[PDB]
């Protein structure tokens, strides 16, 4: 079995990663937990064993076969290249390596073949990207895709624990103390790093991440760029509007597509139902459709409201929901690690293609 | 002056109708409140004057110039044809007369000219439709409009007071009593006319109203059909996804359009900013965009996030927000009445058609 490291083992992101790993089929002979110097010497569970946390350093990766990063971009930028030099295969959680041409950007049900050429680092995509790829891939392979227009209804958990607590506090102030939504004080949302912060309670914020020079946000542009790379087709026209709403867990997406050939709705439904990691919830006669609150805790991507556009012959609308913390993050990362093993790709990389910082 | 009747004055819907009348530039002599026989006799405020609520009947509309309806569809179907008979001009809030060719369907900034040929009844359009029309008309008049794709983020107060109370109840249960949103009991949302009910707390429900034959909901089909009638163009392609989110007041909409000719984004902004009833909240450098929270209490339709589609040359994306109880309903109706007055259309109708 493997020596596996979790890099950024403390905190809510790390805990999510641990949980998925604990339920993994991956044969693990040794587990190691890596975090900041402040956390070193502390203890966290892995299954029935207490694991002493070690500090992430340049020298900390000796003997490690697989490393699951679950921290920020600065940790990945600093330590992933050293992991690779030590002979590790890195599965990175952040956006940092995603657009690097030497790095596969992978959703295992969609483009597992891209893993074969890896150079020691595989990137997990953005949570809003992942679920859309799961829903659309089965349609693309049978009828192609020309364009995507998506409007998202994204959960606050995507911005971390701080954002979830901010959301609950603001809602309690409104409903328990009679504070007006306009009088709320926000500190994190819509974006932690940006200059101004706004209440999410009883609101809809059309900003996730910060703005880019073209007036789309980085979140919207990630959906555009990650789709093209994952599906390996730069001619797929993708445009997105990313909106945060008062939901703690699970993103919802309103998805419009136009296929290359006319796709019979009954056949689109059947194709999604048969696709791994996807579940059809579409029976409008009984008001069956995907719902955020029903998806929390499940690894599945749920699709419904599938219907033809009223005018465009090849246009289809659908509703896509998934738990952003599982398939949107930790489960996709662990599934990548299982897929690497599945295909015989856990091996040291001879040529270092990522420069050493520090 | 005018004698103005509010039909369905009791309840939450009539309440917001009253507040808009109190602020109206309309010359009012006598205000009258009409409702159920169960509500008749009670007292209700107009500015500071107490008004005796009368019973809504087939003969109660004598001497009334304007009647604003804010009740159910069955009240409009029954009593509007008697008001027109008595000589009243009716401004209806429900869906009942919306698709009747003899009935104008008006957003005053957009299609005020349609009022000219009314036959005693003018219909207020759906709340989700109204704000979209205000945002898009200034674009259409300069560069045309080929298609619209819209996804809505709709407030619970569109479904009535009951739905609002249900939402607060559910949220309090989650936050205070530790109930999983999963396990919440619900009786209203997504629709009181449908068989099954789901929690809205920390949820997004892609169902508003009931399903039609083509797997779109009536709400989605309303946005399609009402747009075509309001803008008087059956060639405009319109498809909608209508979603309920945990907001009490103010609808938000992600709107995509393809124009007929290319519309420069700076000019599109300038035209919207100059259009009556529209406000441009669009400065991304300082994170300025319309917000439900900010739209509440205002008659304005707020537009921002305006940007070019990354691929289609004529494609434009935007974010549209308005108070659904005001411009989406009560204000639009009172504004219709104000326009009828300024255009000299408050007068008995000769040829009865209802």
């Amino acid at each position: 079995g493997y020596t596996v490291a979790v890099v950024g083992a403390t905190g809510a992101v790390g805990a999510q990663m641990i949980k998925m790993l604990e339920e993994s089929t991956l044969p693990i002979d040794k587990i190691r937990y890596l975090a900041s110097a402040r956390s070193a010497g502390k203890s966290l569970k892995f299954k029935d064993q207490d694991i002493t946390i070690e500090e992430t350093t340049e020298t900390a990766f000796e003997g490690v076969d697989i490393a699951l990063f679950s921290a920020g971009s600065s940790t990945s930028a600093k330590y992933a290249p050293y992991a690779v030099k030590a002979g590790v295969v890195v599965v990175d959680n952040t956006s940092y390596f995603r657009q690097n041409p030497d790095v596969p950007l992978v959703v295992p049900e969609v483009n597992a073949h891209a893993l074969d050429a890896h150079n020691g680092i595989i990137a997990c995509p953005n949570c809003s990207t992942i679920q859309m790829m799961v829903a659309l891939e089965p349609v693309r392979q049978k009828w192609g895709l020309d364009r995507i227009i998506v409007s998202t209804y994204q959960a606050v958990s995507g911005a971390g624990m701080g954002a979830i607590l901010e959301t609950q506090r603001e809602l309690r102030e409104v409903l328990n103390d009679g504070v007006k939504p306009c009088d709320l004080h926000a500190e994190i949302l819509p974006s932690g790093g940006d200059k101004k912060h706004y209440p999410i309670a009883f609101n809809a914020l059309p900003q996730i991440d910060v703005f880019t020079d073209n007036d789309y946000t980085y979140e919207e542009m990630k959906m555009t760029k990650e789709t093209k790379k994952i599906m390996e087709d730069d001619s797929i026209a993708v445009s997105a509007t990313c909106v945060r709403i008062p939901v703690l867990s699970a993103h919802s997406e309103s998805v419009y597509i136009e296929t290359k050939e006319v796709a019979p709705i009954e056949e689109v439904k059947a194709a999604i139902a048969a696709f791994p990691g996807a579940v059809l919830e579409d029976d409008v006669a009984h008001q069956i459709y995907p719902q955020a609150i029903n998806a929390v805790g499940s690894r599945d991507t749920f699709v419904g409201r599938i219907r033809k556009d009223l005018d465009a012959e090849k246009g289809i609308h659908m509703w896509v929901v998934s738990d952003n913390l599982l398939k949107g993050a930790a489960w996709n990362s662990v599934q990548i690690a299982e897929t690497l093993h599945e295909r015989g790709l856990v091996r040291p990389t001879a040529e270092l293609k990522f420069e050493l910082k520090l």
